[PDB]
């Protein structure tokens, strides 16, 4: 049941579906070592079948409006993932998560995809409050937030376990009302 | 059966199927009151629907993904203290609570909260306790300050309630045993 959110001449967001699993799994394996530097989970990655269960879970949430999982394709090549880890329908708030294949960084691809996604959901009107939580020492992530006009709202002490230590987490938000 | 002691007159009991009739009654009795601060009370309907929700929370509770405890005062069900959600890897949980309106003003929530947090910190599986609460919910913000939570931030228009969006304070306390 295909769903695309245009981003640019070379970029688009496609709702995750079963056919994306093999390529997404490979993409995770390919970037596993570098992602483990910023994220805890790449570690537990094992088989394509387990990755499938996870996507399958997100697809149900995506369909019920309780989360979203989009894959970023650059020139028809899978380049990364942009998601709402959770949506709070009544508060019209959503928490954002993302990562890019390492050789796709530095081209404003995440910023553009993010800008397109947020715009899409604010115009639909079902999400107006967008949140990014990211480790205080995640430089690239904090830069995405700033560049995309999120307001720092606070800092959560030792909120995130990563590589043997609990790290502080900046909390950013941006409110968009398509009046 | 799980009980966390609090005082000679107070204890916390993990919610179970047997509590459903009385919990459903307490919720009906306090609906109007709770709607002043909470959005969920007005979707309340039948005892069956309540049993549905408790069965699901009991599974989360057993799996360690949330906890639902009932506060008993001299053997009378007086409110709920729960971890709305736990992030096992981060050893962090989000706190939710409410008291029947007539049990306010006796430190019942503070005492229960204190025992609960100390219990989990001794277990070692939760070290970070979080309280999200509306900037204008005086009673809740008092619970967080009274119990030594530190204000970490203020979330703009994070909660929709009674026709308005409200800024929400985020408090946290880290306890290592
Ligand atoms: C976080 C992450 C997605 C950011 O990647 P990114 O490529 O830096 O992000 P953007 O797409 O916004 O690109 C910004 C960069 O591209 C440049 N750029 C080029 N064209 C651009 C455009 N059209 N618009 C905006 N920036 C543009 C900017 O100058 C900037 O360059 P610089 O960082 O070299 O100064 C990436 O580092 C990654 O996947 N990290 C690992 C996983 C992780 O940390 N995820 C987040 C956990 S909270
Ligand atoms: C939030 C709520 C649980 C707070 O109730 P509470 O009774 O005020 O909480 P506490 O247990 O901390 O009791 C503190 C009060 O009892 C008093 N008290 C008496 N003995 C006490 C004791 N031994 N220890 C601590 N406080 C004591 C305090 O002085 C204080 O009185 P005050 O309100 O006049 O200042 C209650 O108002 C409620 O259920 N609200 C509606 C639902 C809601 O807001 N939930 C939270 C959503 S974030």
């Amino acid at each position: 049941m295909v769903e695309i959110i245009p981003v640019s001449t070379t970029l688009e967001l496609r709702a995750a579906d079963e056919s994306h699993v093999p390529a997404l799994h490979q993409l995770v394996l390919k970037n596993k070592a570098w992602l483990q530097q910023s994220l805890d989970w790449p570690q537990y990655v094992t088989s394509q079948e387990e990755t499938r269960k996870h996507v399958q879970g997100n697809i149900l949430l995506h369909q019920r409006g309780y989360a979203k999982m989009y894959l970023i394709f650059c020139q028809n090549e899978m380049a990364g993932v942009l998601s709402f880890n959770a949506i709070e329908p009544i508060n019209k708030a959503a928490y954002i998560g993302y990562w890019l294949d390492e050789s796709f960084q530095g081209q404003g691809i995440m910023s553009q995809s993010l800008q397109a996604l947020m715009t899409h959901y604010a115009r639909r009107g079902d999400i107006r409050r967008f949140v990014i939580k990211c480790r205080v020492d995640n430089q690239a992530s904090n830069a995405v937030a700033r560049r995309n006009h999120f307001t720092l709202e606070g800092c959560m002490k030792q909120a995130e376990y990563l590589n043997g230590d609990y790290h502080d987490v900046n909390m950013y938000a941006r409110i968009i009302d398509a009046d």
